[PDB]
């Protein structure tokens, strides 16, 4: 869609906006980060997001945790919002059986121990009232 309105600090993309943090947390402390504001630490659809990713990086010789998490026992990488990643667009090993949370870190994707002092992402989805689902249950 158009996209709706977000603070000055957020990059905005294609109904997304993005604070690309240059200061360092441990991953689900950025996530926190990203909590206070009434946002989500990044939720990527598609490489059209991380290619403006790249864009509002800037730096790029650093590393900004997103919202993957590498869940064990599962092995495969899912989100904050428990989606599941899309490993086709960069380098984002699926099969490591690691500690890892992943960050970007230049044009590539990277994932270390999410207690690792990385810089982070917040996103906060101009849509997030997309699907809430449910009416609890059905009682």
């Amino acid at each position: 869609s158009a996209k709706l309105e977000c603070p000055q600090d957020w990059l905005s993309h294609r109904d997304k906006c993005f604070h690309v943090s240059q200061v360092s947390n441990t991953w689900e402390e950025g996530l926190v980060d990203c909590d206070g504001k009434g946002a989500t630490l990044m939720l990527i659809q598609d490489q059209e997001e991380l290619r403006f990713l790249l864009d509002s990086i800037k730096e790029k010789y650093n590393s900004f945790w997103i919202g993957l998490r590498y869940t064990l026992p599962d092995m495969n990488w899912k989100w904050i919002n428990g989606s599941t990643l899309n490993s086709d667009v960069l380098k984002i090993t699926g099969d490591t059986e690691n500690d890892s949370c992943a960050a970007i870190s230049g044009d590539k994707v990277t994932f270390e121990s999410c207690n690792s002092d990385n810089r982070w992402i917040c996103q906060k989805e101009l849509y997030h009232e997309t699907l809430s689902n449910y009416v609890g249950y059905g009682h």
